[PDB]
């Protein structure tokens, strides 16, 4: 699977029939249809910079992984009763500044999106066990609006020169990715899925109301990553955003 026409979003259902499921992500958040939910608690993130582990070029994207052997780095509150353990963050982006985000808000497409990924360590003993469970996963999504350069992205962007081609991996240490979140943690939540194969319906989504900035040149750094292995012809990683999927009756709740 990929983001090519031959192996892309429109094709994923042939190998992963859940692609046409009732809980697929991402979605268009229509603000006139969201329901304020008084019981939603504030989002609580408490991440230990010593849990940052490595940065890896996975062909379609790059991932920053965290040590997830214990509860040093956790998400709590919002819609959750259980503690969720941080394991990764990554980005999605588009061929153009005009699109790139996965979620949209009242039909508006942002330039990129940050995903901070967690698994339910209260209920399950590993990411692999949690990944297919309705309550297994949690993602904080942040819409990225093209404008001013975002100095908080710097350590990440500086690291990409060491993982230029597919399969390249490097240490990535001493980083707290709560530094990337917006100052307001007002949020939408809905029950959803992984936005790429295997597309499991295992994700409680937390979408921040407030965007963060990114420059057109910072986005160019992401698109300059290469999907090919070292020594082959260069194939820039131009896009990795899935189109929005039908709500199929789900309710998007607002903390605000
Ligand atoms: C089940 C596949 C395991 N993969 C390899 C190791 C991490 C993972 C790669 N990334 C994802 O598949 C992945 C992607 C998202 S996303 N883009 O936010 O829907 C979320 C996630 O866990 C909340 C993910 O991990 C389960
Ligand atoms: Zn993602």
């Amino acid at each position: 699977w990929g983001y090519d026409d031959k192996n892309g979003p429109e094709q994923w259902s042939k190998l992963y029939p859940i692609a046409n499921g009732n809980n697929q992500s991402p979605v268009d958040i229509k603000t006139s249809e969201t329901k304020h939910d008084t019981s939603l608690k504030p989002i609580s993130v408490s991440y230990n910079p010593a849990t940052a582990k490595e940065i890896i070029n996975v062909g379609h994207s790059f991932h920053v992984n965290f040590e997830d052997n214990d509860n040093r780095s956790v998400l709590k509150g919002g819609p959750f009763s259980d503690s969720y353990r941080l394991f990764q963050f990554h980005f999605h982006w588009g061929s153009t500044n005009e699109h790139g985000s996965e979620h949209t808000v009242d039909g508006v497409k942002y330039s990129a999106e940050l995903h901070v990924a967690h698994w339910n360590s209260a209920k399950y003993s590993s990411l692999a066990e949690a990944a297919s469970k309705a309550d297994g996963l949690a993602v904080i999504g942040v819409l990225m609006k093209v404008g001013e350069a975002n100095p908080k992205l710097q350590k990440v962007l500086d690291a990409l020169q060491a993982i230029k081609t597919k399969g390249k991996r490097a240490p990535f240490t001493n980083f707290d990715p709560s530094t990337l979140l917006p100052s307001s943690l007002d949020f939408w939540t809905y029950p959803g899925s992984l936005t790429h194969p295997p597309l499991y319906e295992s994700v409680t989504w937390i979408i921040c109301k407030e965007s963060i900035s990114v420059s057109s040149e910072q986005l160019a750094q992401f698109r300059s990553l290469l999907s090919n292995v070292e020594g082959d012809n260069a194939v820039p990683m131009q896009h990795n955003n899935r189109p929005t999927q039908p709500l199929k009756g789900r309710t998007v709740r607002a903390s605000f």
